[PDB]
């Protein structure tokens, strides 16, 4: 089934076009995922010049099919069940005391490659805020991503809050409301309530002159213990 497309290392391509407060930008990413280990590594380039928002604000937007679901809970993996035809992933991301991003993405195979194509619009960012002020540290926290079935849409609803460290030691929150729906017309696995536990490290390629982000990320599904 879909899960079987993820037993090995799979190439990943990400393409994003964005507008935040009228600042236009594009990002292209390349790397690889190994869902067997819940692992991905990606390098993202801002192909339009300087990225006009902090890189950490784009991490969640820029392939949850690479999560590792433990044996006991493999039936809860909607993301892989929708493959290869894929899924639409939509979000609104509300930065507390600040603006919001609205995103629409299609995640699917194109040949051997797992592709994430995204459009992002951001509005209502404050000139005195942390986002347009570039006050976010270049680091990334560990989160819980809550997933539930959305039987009316034959998909899932996802909700979580990310924590973005600010230079002064405050923490800027981003509330994510997400939904995913299959692209194909065939049945999917709909899960029961569960979560993904995430960890990410951000780095740079010291040789790269372009504005960019290297992401190493590990994600494991989990649920209330029994």
């Amino acid at each position: 089934k879909g899960e079987e497309l993820f037993t090995g290392v799979v190439p990943i391509l990400v393409e994003l076009d964005g507008d935040v407060n009228g600042h236009k930008f594009s990002v292209s990413g390349e790397g690889e995922g190994d869902a067997t280990y819940g692992k991905l590594t990606l390098k993202f380039i801002c192909t339009t010049g300087k990225l006009p928002v902090p890189w950490p604000t784009l991490v969640t937007t820029l392939v949850q099919c690479f999560s590792r679901y433990p044996d006991h809970m493999k039936r809860h993996d909607f993301f892989k069940s929708a493959m290869p035809e894929g899924y639409v992933q939509e979000r609104t991301i509300f930065f507390k005391d600040d603006g919001n991003y609205k995103t629409r993405a299609e995640v699917k195979f194109e040949g051997d490659t797992l592709v994430n194509r995204i459009e992002l619009k951001g509005i209502d960012f404050k000139e005195d805020g942390n986002i347009l002020g570039h006050k976010l540290e270049y680091n990334y926290n560990s989160h819980n991503v809550y997933i539930m079935a959305d039987k009316q849409k034959n998909g899932i609803k996802v909700n979580f809050k990310t924590r973005h460290n600010i230079e002064d030691g405050s923490v800027q929150l981003a509330d994510h409301y997400q939904q995913n729906t299959p692209i194909g017309d065939g049945p999917v696995l709909l899960p029961d309530n569960h979560y993904l536990s995430t960890q990410s490290a951000l780095s740079k390629d010291p040789n790269e002159k372009r504005d960019h982000m290297v992401l190493l990320e590990f994600v494991t599904a989990a649920g209330i213990t029994h």
